[PDB]
């Protein structure tokens, strides 16, 4: 008997992973890597927020159990998360409109929508926008659901075009889902007005789209409750929609794998109906969610102090990223860019595009060791002040 | 348009859950739940094990970061998984012939192997005992893969049924997953012994099966080492098999989510090329696995201080266990049971079948607020040396 194992074709080597192993190697004092996927503070480090250590040593010392929890996870999880997204008070929520379940990030979130989805609706095609996150097109695939892409960057202008987005989502049926970054597109930070999000949730209702709001930088944009507009601008406008949020990046857990995925529904007994076909198809995946994170999550919001904590630490975070973008586009001015990169202060999060050809990409690490994806992704939380200079001065020699 | 959910029919109710209800609800001082999935101590209580709780000290004062980590999780909990399960001086470790992934418990590593093999292999059926662990065959039907089930359990006789067993894996084709229950099978208890595990590593290499060990109570049937005897007998023997582990139980981390999938492949290029396809299944699911769990583990099993009181715990637990199931049949025969129960004390682990009918597993319930499933099946671990004789007088009551 030939082995079940002995043809299977190797996956691609993943870019991404061979850069940062290039990145390790590299001997070059001057280097600096642009491509992460996390926050970096001023000093490069990736800390574990001091509200979280408070939490975790609070949980240290009371916990008596890991009993495990529903397939839902903690409900005092699922409860704080409606009030980040929807608000407190939220109709939506005073309704019981709400169902949700705690899963393994925000990854595990959109899987199990996509499950959820393909076994127990009509749903054919997800449409994500064009860039979107990497990883979307892969997860729905796994379900059977095709993956279309809808207009969203300008790359040449550095804009989101909002006319061409509206345009392309006309071949869209009613009844395909239709997915959407909350905030902080990733990976352009180019998202939509308030008045753009209204005239999108208009719409959806009118060509009967379901809203899939992938949301995982609540509070990197401009707040927690501006961060959460567009959502709630959907909110108040659809009967049904699907939510997957995240706390990997806004809660500094990447590697605990909280998160979870919301079910709205036009009223509490419909649901409670799809809410019980998405805990099977839980059931048939990783059952109960882990629940460390989700504990240090519902921990630092369920209390004042804590609480406090955690979104001034947030705001310092973001306040952080703006900083940079200030700098990086005043510094590339100074080092005599041959052409504009204000687009930078127009955008919001951690990543943008910046603009630069696969072939300037290649060149900035070779010759000068700042390392960027083949996109020309920039995480503009791996600038600092004092590594600014030579990084703007390298870009602006290869443009 | 009409909404997405409005025609999604409710999943059915969870049985047991609604036992649990009941049982909350349930205001008699005298109750004893039987239907328990999880270990509990002489007191009722599913604790923290000791050397959890120092192992989660140390993590609060030394981890600096929660970035993301790979696919597969933390290498040193890849690593003392790999040796708990095939021993120190593995051959097959030797040849690097393993690769595995943390996955979130072992539910997780089956559905990231249903999944690996549905899209990477020509396998079409898992072959399942009758009876198995309940969530077996929802996992594998996401997948697509068909589940068969095979002869195990002689329910009026209480035993392995071992020549029944084999006779209907006759069915099992070439290429075919055949699922073995490492130690304790969950529900009844009734575990191969080392020769019958040789007989069925034979047979399996004879008919060109893949098999899928399903390990989770490695150290509640007769110890770790001997608890390990029945996979290493088919791992002296194969070419290929999958290992689906477990550390809810053993470590009591059932809530935390850690877990493993194994491949192991004629050799290491060809395990290199296996795992890299299961990393793709993990990337389309939940990414990166949750830390907390594994890191615990590994900080237990690579200290050998923490790993000492780790195993007396261990210990302590598969002893208890085995005390309750003595003491169970010895207060049975005191107080006149009209049947032997006698088998009770040869099983393995915290299940078995208790062989009581529904009828009686409704009235023990009813009359007497004793608690077990449907199907009779009881965990041992609900029983205490002050429960015992109540217990005990309500069984006889109903024979």
């Amino acid at each position: 008997h030939v082995g079940t194992f002995e043809n299977i074709t190797a996956a691609p080597a993943d870019p991404i992973l061979g850069l940062a192993d290039l990145f390790r190697a590299d001997e070059r004092p001057g280097k600096v890597d642009l491509g992460v996927g996390v926050y970096k503070d001023e000093t490069g480090k990736t800390p574990v927020m001091t509200s979280v250590k408070k939490a975790e040593q609070y949980l240290l010392e009371n916990e008596t159990t890991k009993t495990y929890l529903g397939l839902d996870g903690l409900p005092e999880f699922g409860r704080c998360t409606q009030e980040l997204l929807f608000g407190k008070g939220s109709a939506l929520i005073n309704d019981k409109r709400a169902r949700t379940a705690q899963t393994p990030g925000g990854s595990g979130a959109l899987r199990v929508a996509a499950d959820f989805l393909a076994k127990n609706t009509s749903v054919k095609r997800v449409w994500v926008s064009n860039p979107t996150w990497p990883n979307h097109k892969a997860i729905f695939n796994s379900a059977g659901l095709e993956v279309r892409e809808y207009a969203y960057y300008d790359a040449e202008n550095h804009t989101l075009d909002f006319d061409a987005l509206i345009n392309s989502l006309n071949e869209a049926q009613a009844g395909d889902v239709v997915l959407f970054h909350g905030c902080c597109h990733n990976p352009t930070g180019a998202d939509p007005t308030l008045e753009q999000w209204q005239t999108l949730a208009q719409l959806s209702v009118e060509k009967g789209w379901l809203p899939l709001i992938d949301i995982a930088y609540q509070g990197f944009g401009r707040g927690l409750e501006e961060d959460a507009e567009g959502l709630r601008a959907f909110a108040a406008m659809h009967k049904e929609l699907i939510v997957a949020s995240s706390c990997s990046k806004n809660f500094g857990l990447y590697n605990e794998r909280v998160g979870a995925c919301t079910l709205v529904a036009a009223d509490s007994e419909t649901v409670d109906r799809a809410f019980s076909q998405m805990k099977a198809a839980i059931r048939a995946n990783y059952s109960s969610p882990p629940a460390h994170g989700a504990s240090v999550v519902a921990t630092i919001l369920s209390n004042d102090a804590l609480r406090a904590i955690w979104e001034q630490e947030l705001t310092d975070m973001r306040q952080r990223i703006q900083r940079m973008r200030q700098l990086f586009v005043n510094t590339l001015q100074e080092k005599g860019a041959n052409r504009d990169f204000s687009f930078i202060i127009k955008q919001n999060g951690m990543f943008s595009f910046s603009g630069l050809t696969k072939e300037q990409v290649l060149r900035l690490r070779e010759e000068f060791g700042v390392y960027a994806v083949a996109s020309g992704r920039i995480n503009v939380a791996g600038m600092t002040p004092d590594n600014m200079a030579p990084l703007c001065e390298a870009i602006v020699a290869v443009l």
